[PDB]
């Protein structure tokens, strides 16, 4: 059962603040990020199910594209939806995995080492992604699909050059073609562990809109 | 870890339409039930947490008490949350449990036997009840709580005679001090379920709060 791409802007230029906000010369300082990004859920460790190929500076901001492969993922949740989730639908694996993750998962969270007194931001700044229910900042949804160019054709204001880059880049990553094994008990806990953390958020689903928006999907 | 109480209306009679409505007839006809009603999670199988201590048909529709003894339940939720999660709050084990549960599976669903044609509503008629997000029918939130007279106090509109029929009935059902064993990853894997299942579901608190008016409890407010 082969990779899902993922992507989507890690931040939107002069939409956040304080803390948030991401420059576009720290952004241009970082780039390209100097190793392999990995992508996680909700920042846990131990819970890496793959990696970031290509971030470009778009426009309107840094904007991703990772591959998620990990076989148990889709095991486990496949294993969860009830019987009559997909009604009278007939889904493949991936088709069923895709659409799980899309809703379960929507959003992305890049998180940046700190950096010493002076020291001036370079290449080793981004240490990973995690995917998440929402992310603080402003547009970070994503789009999980079966290809690279499945997965970014949704954003409609990404510019044609990034697009381009991006994808170029990503097909030669070292990280392509590679597998996350992980135990399906670690797995099941790492995602009961997003429905706990959420369980009390309010209007999640106008929230993810609103991100949308944001982020210019349709 | 001991166990814990939950109790509320299955139905209100009159509130729903077609398929979900449950009649005072269907009701009479059904209780009381043939054999002990499980309580599971969000009606899964193989996930039996609790059983139904008693049913009663209060004038407003029918109204339960069940015990959930799992001792595996708090150690899965509480592994679930981050760990400022309570902030700064000092809780007991049971409170964390109670917390999380209320929050977690704040309402009840009452599954029923398909009937073959011409085949009438009889004592068999419900199968179990599931603890689940929101349930379909109208006014069928939970409250959880460490003992039964206290599952039930804030319902307001509970008459005192199927209030009294209700505890009593509980005092004398075989399944008030059974215990409900599970490995650690068979429930972890049935409360996954759970979110999957309602991931989609919109305004979830708002409908929440809906159901507790719905059934009179004193609704959950926010003003300070
Ligand atoms: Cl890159
Ligand atoms: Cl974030
Ligand atoms: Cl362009
Ligand atoms: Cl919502
Ligand atoms: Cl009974
Ligand atoms: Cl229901
Ligand atoms: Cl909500
Ligand atoms: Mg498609």
């Amino acid at each position: 059962m082969g990779p899902v791409y993922v992507s989507g802007y890690l931040a939107l230029y002069d939409r956040d603040g304080g803390e948030l906000a991401l420059t576009r010369e720290i952004v241009a300082a970082a780039l390209p990020p100097a190793g392999p990004l990995p992508i996680n859920i909700d920042h846990r460790p131990r819970c890496d199910i793959g990696a970031v190929l290509a971030v470009v500076d778009d426009d309107r901001g840094p904007f991703f594209l990772g591959v998620v492969n990990c076989p148990q993922l889709g095991a486990v949740l496949a294993r969860a939806v009830g019987p009559d989730f997909f009604g009278d639908m007939r889904l493949s694996d991936e088709e069923r995995l895709l659409y799980l993750l899309s809703n379960y998962l929507p959003s992305a969270s890049l998180s940046s080492r700190r950096l010493a007194p002076g020291e001036a931001p370079d290449e080793t700044l981004f240490a990973h992604v995690a995917l998440c229910v929402i992310g603080r900042r402003v547009g970070t949804i994503v789009v999980y699909d079966a290809s690279p160019e499945a997965a970014v054709a949704p954003f409609r204001q990404l510019s044609a050059r990034a697009r381009s880059e991006l994808l170029a880049r990503a097909a030669e990553s070292p990280d392509r073609e590679r597998v996350w094994h992980m135990s399906e008990e670690a797995l099941t806990r790492a995602l009961l562990s997003t429905a706990v953390n959420n369980m009390l958020l309010r209007d999640r689903w106008e929230l993810v809109a609103a991100r949308r928006r944001e982020a210019g999907v349709r």
